[PDB]
């Protein structure tokens, strides 16, 4: 039940929708443009050419296409990363990166001809992910192929948790070395207590509407549900979940599970020699290093449960490629695409410049500023009639809450602690715009994306040759070798993945993808911050050896009578030389590498969710609009990015319409009438 | 009632137990020597010079003292940091650091006559943290003086989340620029739910024993306890509150507590405009910057609250100085007593060499082995009788969990991946043997050594005159400037502290002081890792530039109709050129700051706190004992690495008389029967 081809996948999710919005499917509100705009010239900026950015600006270019003769919408598209694909019309990176969809290639001179590449962002996309399959078909068409992307268990596996080893695929126990194993154990019960069971009785411990989470999902996901259920999720059941259990981790639940079923029997005595708590503990820590299909979930302990509901709903694991050599490339058809569908009334300039503030201003027709800087320091300010600020938690910050929180006569905004130009603005108020009357209202939003959780992550990778997996002491799994290993080791999550560019000779060694703590424990190592190398040219050699020297443990296998050196360690140093490289995302200028919503948080992500409803207050007149998975309730995931876009331009929409919801398709209304509104006063 | 001198401090909290030692004041089992040891002539390692191998070299010369002619303790120390005080037997670091006791020496070209010290890790100290004051008084006398730290609230203090700026100092509302404050409303909540009342009825929300924490406090605290009360506490109580709350988070407390009153009108709506939820996240996210006495703990809203209930229990913000001129004097003088103290006993050597590993091995008397690597990078191979590793748990982790499980026939021990020479050691074991049959014990001790969690940390000082406090541009309160600023601006906290050189002429300006989130928000701008500058000429001017920036926000006053930039941005620009610095504990070796517990992380932590309880299984041969604050439950005070190091060298007692706990002293005797203990022997 593989999906071969982007339309296949697309197909898979087209109706799901989410539990924070479960009264639409993204994807049907996507089918036709999101809606009209009277008749005008318009000009539009967009703050950020990512995924957010740049599927707002083809939802902008399928509005422009609808507007009579004389009308049109002309974006600036503001993009501070050099290395920006908008920019351009050994490992190189210089047009590679579309902001955290980001490939390095691995070259010898000739980038045309190279010998792998590295994702060092997204890279792996769930089934379910309808919006990114929509987009997916935009850009490739629905014949395009796509690959199962070769997460731990897709592929023979290595797993190992302190004494624990195992070597599987998948959950059948008749394809793991060990059909015994505790951690097979382990998995069925905190998958039993998290999902539970489609059909028959309840198992799971923590019920939505009465019902284990697996039955919910297939409701999510129906053609025709009850319209009266997804209404009933939306506004009751989701909604008494989060009440319920928002301030509950997921390690804690994890932790409450595995008692249970400790006490029950279900799971016995480890060595038979710990006690009741270690051996509840060791359960705990076993499945935190394990995970749920793409490695452990120890490092996201923290999250709320919700945060992890979400993703169990969307069986979030079952995760493709997509048909390119460079997931960039995704992006940069998009943009293509957006100016191609415009049909002549969508006009495009992109802009290098870093965006310091944005405000509303002044008496004029564009009220919507943006303060600049180019790449030699050189300030720029403009107006716009709207703006879409696509950029996530972090950077958006220190755009949006420097102004204050209410009406200033004049204000000098830039970044003046720089020494930078600063520019003064008259009659200014916020940016993000919920109250006239409240400063509360406008500084509870600019708090609450202040504090939103960006998680940490780093990516250590090397080339290998494919051939080096043929080695006598690679270990097999009917014939085929181990492609990716889960650890302990402080490498978290290791993978060798073909290159793209092609058997091919050359495969992807991701020696460590590691997440929040994990990330931690390495970043001393790293040497040069964000990316070792920093050059072209250079080699991580130093920083990789530290990976290399964490691998060289003394591993014990089952039956073996004395342990020896892990034989991951001379995988790893078998990657060449050259080309060794790390990305912290941690100290890129995103802060992290993506959100994820710790105990708490659902308020502070679910306000920025809501924010384009502010587009109903029609005397309020907001021009802001905000586009990126850090506004959305998929942080990681490029179906978040694509779905506050859609939110963003659904909002612009109603706002150029001032207030009027008919303005936006049938389908598309409930993007905004669906939700909660932001702004309790005014109604509309 | 303040304590003016180390005696003052010492006598107020010589009597306290922690929740998880109840059982025992540390401070009154340290007053005597902790037991005796066999005649002979024992071989010690120390791994690490910090206040946790120090203060156990110290216990070590006190036993030392007690040996008879002819016997005798060698200790060999073991050191990496290059600018460790041991070693040395503008800005200025070498020689004054003892691990993240640290200190920075400002100064014109003359090291002799500084300007200022910035305190870089360790600089604020609880009145009740006992064992800290008993080692003061070990070091300088009980008559040195000491004073109060300055925190938030015990001088004049700004408060700024928001739209909502508060100035005060103290808790009484008279006090308060604005008596009906609503950051006042919500921490009397807070303390009302979260502490309660010492006498009368109970209003807290998380009792323990029935009662609120103020009363259990008391009991903790008292020189004669009821009779029973610390075992009922030890046994029942405190485990009690741990099962039902160690998976609820500070955060999620905070929100329970502010759901209640805002339910019961105690905190009303935040304005007119905001919903319920809204007001609620609003109350719970000021408070979140607000904080308990030291800054807001926003950062660290994912601790249990088994964590945060420590901190209560211990009155941890009601700190003071130490009586030097940096910190670290405190640890070389203590350095120096226990020779001193040691009566020619004991001979100590320090070795300038980074542990790799550690392991049992061999058939000779002396099985303790550690592989270490010299300035060279030369390899060093050392038996011992015991050794005490006295570095936290990511430092501790590649010394202790590369050698496997059980026995190993051989192993080639050392940094291979790095390159450098391996030792072959034989008849091998892993160094924290809790088992000679079950390598999930030995599994378990070292999977929860390296999940602990490392809190993040960073400090960003710069000079300052402390004249350009009494500038008109900042603000008066009570009589006196603003000296400390409590922020949401990305800052978090702020310090202007008086030189300790010396009315000083200047003071360190602490620009910011962060945590967890607060700190990776920030790590992009330091430009050089761990510390800027990594030269003692240099100044990271380029890197504080970006922190004033964070500082140019327009703040509204209610005291002015036009808001102006905010006046903190003109201090922290008034910072002379020269000095700028910041330091990133998390790019330190350490990999953060200290140890904070996450949700179920109480297992982990625990089992390292009452490791040393090995010493009961006489037929266990295991020779290491750990000792730092990660192995205690007050990471992030020298109260826990001193905890540590005292169950360390009471552990070690028991060992050397191979199980026998009569060889401590009556007093010393708790610190391992007072714990559960991590082997199972018989009764009494
Ligand atoms: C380590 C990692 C792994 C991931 N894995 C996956 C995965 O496998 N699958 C998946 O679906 N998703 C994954 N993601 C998530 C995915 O990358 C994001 O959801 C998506 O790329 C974010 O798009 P965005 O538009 O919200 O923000 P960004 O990609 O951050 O784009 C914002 C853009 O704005 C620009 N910008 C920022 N500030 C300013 C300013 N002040 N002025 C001008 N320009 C500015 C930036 O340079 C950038 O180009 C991963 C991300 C990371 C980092
Ligand atoms: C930002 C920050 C703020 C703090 N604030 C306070 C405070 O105000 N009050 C308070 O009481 N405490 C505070 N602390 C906590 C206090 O600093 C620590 O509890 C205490 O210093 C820790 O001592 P330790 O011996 O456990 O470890 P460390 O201080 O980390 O010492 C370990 C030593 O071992 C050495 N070492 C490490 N690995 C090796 C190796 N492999 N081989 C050889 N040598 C090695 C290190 O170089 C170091 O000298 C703070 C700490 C930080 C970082
Ligand atoms: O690596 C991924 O699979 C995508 C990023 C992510 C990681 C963990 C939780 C959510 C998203
Ligand atoms: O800064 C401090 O007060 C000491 C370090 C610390 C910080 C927060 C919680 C525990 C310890």
């Amino acid at each position: 039940k593989i999906a071969t081809t982007v339309g296949e996948a697309r197909l898979s999710g087209i109706n799901y929708r989410h539990p924070d919005s479960a009264l639409v499917s993204y994807p049907v509100a996507a089918a036709a443009p999101l809606g009209r705009l009277p008749a005008g010239n318009y000009r539009i900026a967009i703050v950020g050419g990512g995924a957010g950015g740049i599927a707002a600006l083809y939802e902008l270019g399928r509005l422009a296409a609808t507007l009579p003769a004389g009308s049109g919408i002309d974006v600036q598209i503001y993009e501070a990363d050099p290395d920006s694909f908008l920019h351009d019309r050994a490992i190189k990176v210089r047009g590679l990166k579309a902001g955290r969809v980001s490939a390095a290639l691995v070259h010898n001179g000739d980038p045309a001809s190279g010998d792998t590449i590295y994702e060092v962002g997204a890279m792996r996309f769930p089934e379910i992910a309808g919006l990114t399959w929509h987009y997916a078909s935009a850009a490739f068409g629905d014949a395009a192929p796509i690959k199962v992307f070769p997460n731990p268990g897709k592929v023979p596996t290595e797993f190992v948790f302190g004494n624990r080893v195992d070597r599987y695929v998948g959950s059948d126990p008749k394809d793991w070395e060990d059909p015994d194993s505790p951690t097979l154990k382990v998995l069925g019960v905190v998958a039993g207590g998290l999902v539970g069971n489609p059909q028959g009785e309840n198992v799971a411990m923590y019920p939505i509407a009465n019902v284990d989470p697996a039955k919910i999902a297939a409701i999510l996901n129906a053609a025709t549900p009850p319209a009266d259920a997804l209404e009933r999720i939306q506004t009751k059941y989701w909604p008494e979940f989060i009440a319920q259990y928002d301030g509950l981790t997921l390690g804690a639940a994890v932790r409450e599970i595995v008692t249970v079923a400790f006490e029950k029997g279900t799971l016995p005595p480890v060595d038979g020699v710990l006690d009741v708590d270690e051996s509840i503990s060791y359960y705990v820590e076993l499945f935190g290093r394990f995970g749920f299909g793409t490695g452990g979930f120890k490092p996201l302990y923290n999250i709320s449960l919700v945060e992890m509901m979400r993703l169990i709903l969307w069986d979030y694991s079952n995760e493709y490629t997509l048909p390119v050599t460079e997931n960039v490339e995704f992006i940069r058809n998009l943009f293509l695409k957006a100016q191609n569908v415009g049909a002549g009334k969508l006009v495009v300039q992109v802009r290098q410049e870093r965006v310091a503030n944005a405000c509303h201003s002044g008496t004029a027709s564009a009220r919507a500023q943006l303060l600049s800087y180019d790449s030699h320091n050189a300030v720029h300010s403009e107006a716009y009639d709207f703006v879409i600020l696509a950029v996530p938690h972090d950077q958006l910050t220190p755009i949006v809450s420097r102004s204050g929180f209410e009406h200033a006569a004049s204000q000098n905004l830039g970044d003046a602690g720089l020494g930078l130009e600063t520019h003064t603005y008259n009659q200014v108020y916020p940016p993000l715009l919920l109250s006239d009357s409240s400063p509360a209202a406008n500084a509870r939003i600019v708090t609450a994306i202040g504090q939103l959780h960006m998680a940490r992550s780093s990516k250590v990778f090397a080339t290998v040759k494919t051939a080096a997996l043929d080695q006598p002491w690679v270990p097999q799994w009917r014939g085929e070798p181990i492609k990716a290993v889960v650890s302990d080791s402080g490498l978290a999550a290791s993978y060798v993945v073909p290159s793209p560019i092609v058997a091919p000779e050359y495969s992807s060694l991701l020696a460590s993808y590691t997440w929040e703590d994990d990330s931690t424990r390495l970043r001393h190592d790293f040497g040069l911050y964000p990316q070792n190398p920093a050059t072209e040219t250079g080699t991580a050699d130093g920083m990789y050896r530290t990976m290399v020297n964490r691998a060289y443990r003394y591993v014990k296998y089952a039956g073996a009578s004395n342990a020896q050196p892990w034989w991951f360690y001379q995988l790893l140093a078998e990657a060449r030389t050259a080309d060794r490289f790390v990305f912290d995302w941690t100290t890129n200028k995103t802060a992290g590498g993506f959100k994820l919503d710790m105990t708490g948080d659902h308020h502070q992500s679910n306000l920025c969710f809501r924010y384009h409803t502010h587009a109903l207050a029609a005397s309020l007149d907001n021009r802001f609009f905000i586009a990126s998975d850090s506004y959305s309730h998929l942080g990681g995931w490029l179906e978040g990015a694509f779905m506050s876009a859609l939110n963003a331009v659904a909002g612009l929409i109603v706002r150029a319409n001032r207030g009027d919801v008919s303005a936006l398709s049938t389908e598309a209304r409930p993007l905004v009438i669906g939700l909660r509104p932001v702004v309790k006063v005014p109604a509309a």
